[PDB]
């Protein structure tokens, strides 16, 4: 049916948008292709852990996969599974695999919780048409509060076995002159202390994160989406995937929407129309909808920037082998707390997560997810034959990212007399994983495919809200930026357009 506003998806951009729309009195329907994650499963928990993956781990795959970096220890727990509407989707393109959440809350269900503001000077570099004072004075603080960002207690961090892995990399980095920083998070660190004390059910301290956290993590279903539902003006329909978008002859937008069951069986195809349409389907999903609409003629006045300007936030994974006297511990919290800040906006910049590993026995490995500054960009190109927008990115386009990550970690290896691991990513000697992405950014870039508030060029009352707006790179883990930009955008759109 008709609803005044429709929001596609339920990740960060969508959730911010729907809350503010509901508070403005606009009746809003959110359409989410994944599940509402609230049913206890066969182990009694909503989500599977990383040591007991099952069909809940995976969006329509027939075998579970180890978390990147951990195949050598976690392949032993992999199993064949039925294709199911599980929580983590590895989306395979020709030379890049992008990992995204599927469910009410999007990537907030599966991510590491790390809530980090970009460097202002870098924000000003990447988005010069945006007023940076309103961002830092108003919208970043708003996002910080609504997301429930909190900070680890330094004494607990220093003392607990669960963060030895982080302390080891801190000491190694320091020998190279390189500094670390604490990482704020939406996982409740008070709760985490109580997990370590045996006082509450474990989640971060029971090898859970990438298939969801059964406790502790304030994903968007608990924060923005709960508040949106609380307005009385927002509803969410799950297992509903938008397939096509058109402008109707009488104005507004009409959507074709498939309703499936959790086995992927098609139950219904619905037509849903609206006055205001907000896309929050992610970098991949929003871009695909718009490239499809342009190239199949349902939104023919979309511009040539739709599809362009994608980058993986410079994501590169690598690992170092510690000396035998620097074990990282069998018990590693699944939530990172420390990073190495070597980001000065130059082409050598690196912001690298000190990543836990879930093996649960001693491996001596330190793992890192580096964020780098690499100008290469890809384009999503519609394939009418298969009805899919294909990402044309080639692995050689990550060479600048590898080079930057390697230069930084070479400094650490030289100072400490250590070497890389070469065997964590596959059998071929490969120290740098260069064909994955957790942080897809771009495809519908702010001010190029859209105006400076995400209004899609060529159309009225058509908005993009999410990671597709960002120009390929933010220099930090991206959800705080997506959230704050969405706060800015929806406030302005409601004031001027609604
Ligand atoms: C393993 C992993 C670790 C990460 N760790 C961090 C971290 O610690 N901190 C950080 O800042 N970022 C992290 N990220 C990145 C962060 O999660 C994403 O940047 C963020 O979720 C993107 O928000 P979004 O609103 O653009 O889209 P998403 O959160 O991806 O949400 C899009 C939603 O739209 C739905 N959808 C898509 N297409 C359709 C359609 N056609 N119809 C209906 N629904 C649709 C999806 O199912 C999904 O629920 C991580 C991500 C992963 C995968
Ligand atoms: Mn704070």
């Amino acid at each position: 049916g008709y609803v005044p506003a429709v929001v596609i998806g339920t990740g960060y951009g969508a959730a911010v948008s729907a809350l503010r729309l509901g508070e403005a009195g606009v009746q809003t329907l959110m359409l989410e292709m994944g599940q509402l994650w609230n049913q206890p499963g066969p182990d009694g928990n909503i989500f599977c852990g990383m040591l007991n993956p099952d069909k809940r781990s995976s969006w329509f795959k027939n075998r579970t996969e180890a978390p990147l970096g951990s195949f050598l220890w976690l392949d032993v727990v992999n199993r064949n599974i039925d294709p199911y509407a599980g929580v983590l989707d590895r989306v395979n393109y020709d030379q890049m695999s992008v990992y995204v959440g599927r469910g009410v809350g999007g990537g907030s269900l599966v991510n590491g919780g790390m809530a980090v503001e970009p460097k202002r000077s870098y924000f000003e570099e990447i988005l010069p048409r945006v007023d940076s004072s309103e961002m830092y004075d108003r919208y970043f603080p708003r996002a910080n509060s609504m997301l429930r960002v909190n900070h680890i207690d330094t004494k607990w961090f220093e003392d607990t076995e669960w963060y030895k892995f982080a302390r080891v990399s801190r000491e190694q980095a320091g020998k190279a002159g390189l500094g670390t920083v604490f990482v704020p998070n939406v996982y409740d660190f008070g709760y985490m202390q109580r997990e370590a004390a045996g006082e509450v059910p474990k989640s971060a301290l029971a090898t859970e994160v990438i298939y969801g956290n059964n406790h502790g993590k304030q994903s968007l279903d608990k924060t923005y989406l709960a508040a949106a539902l609380g307005t009385g003006k927002v509803t969410i329909q799950t297992l509903h995937q938008v397939k096509t978008i058109r402008q109707t002859k009488d104005g507004g937008y009409a959507l074709t929407v498939e309703q499936k069951d959790t086995d992927g069986k098609l139950l219904a195809t619905k037509e849903i129309s609206c006055r205001y349409l907000f896309l929050g389907a992610g970098s991949l999903g929003s871009t695909e909808l718009l490239v499809r609409a342009r190239d199949t003629g349902t939104l023919p006045n979309l511009n040539s920037e739709v599809g362009a300007g994608w980058g993986p936030n410079g994501n590169i994974m690598t690992a170092r082998a510690n000396h035998m006297w620097n074990p990282t511990g069998a018990h590693q919290s699944s939530i990172p707390a420390l990073g190495i800040d070597a980001w000065d906006n130059s082409d050598s910049s690196v912001f690298a997560e000190i990543a836990p590993m879930p093996a649960g026995l001693e491996t001596w490995v330190s793992l890192y997810l580096a964020i780098t500054k690499n100008p290469q960009r890809g384009t999503f190109v519609y394939d009418a034959a298969t009805d899919r927008a294909k990402l044309n990115w080639t692995r050689d386009q990550n060479a600048p990212a590898v080079n930057a990550a390697k230069a930084l970690f070479d400094r650490i290896n030289k100072a400490n007399g250590t070497i890389y691991r070469y065997d964590l990513f596959g059998t071929q000697l490969k120290a740098f994983a260069d064909d994955f992405c957790y942080h897809p950014l771009g495809g519908c870039v702010l001010g190029k495919a859209t105006d400076d508030y995400g209004r899609v060029a060529g159309y009225k009352n058509l908005y993009v809200t999410d990671g597709s707006l960002i120009p390929g790179s933010v220099g930090v883990n991206p959800f705080v930026t997506i959230t704050a930009l969405a706060e800015r955008n929806v406030e302005r759109i409601i004031k001027q357009d609604v």
